[PDB]
């Protein structure tokens, strides 16, 4: 579920 959010 990466990318898409800054928490990877």
């Amino acid at each position: 579920g990466c990318p898409x959010e800054p928490w990877c």
